[PDB]
């Protein structure tokens, strides 16, 4: 599965907002990853997802594969909107 987002935070995506974004990604059983501007990590890596250094404004686009892959897309599009992050 695949969706883009725009990102509509401030700060990017950074420090805790980052944070729990990973945390949502890793209840899941599919591998899932976090593209921004032709680099694409492991979203379960909170490591390179802060070395994306996503700012405001970004386009990024979210991957999963796995038997739960709609769920982990729909729980981690639920997280971008409650951090105020992205949609």
């Amino acid at each position: 599965a695949e969706k883009t987002f725009k990102v509509v935070s401030d700060s990017g995506i950074h420090a805790r907002p980052a944070t729990i974004l990973v945390q949502t990604a890793s209840k899941f059983n599919s591998e899932i990853q976090l593209e921004y501007n032709g680099k694409t990590v492991n979203l379960k890596s909170i490591m390179g997802v802060m070395s994306l250094g996503i700012p405001k404004g970004a386009t990024i686009k979210i991957t999963a594969e796995g038997a739960d892959a709609a769920e982990a897309m729909a729980a981690l599009t639920d997280t971008l909107a409650k951090e105020g992050l992205a949609e």
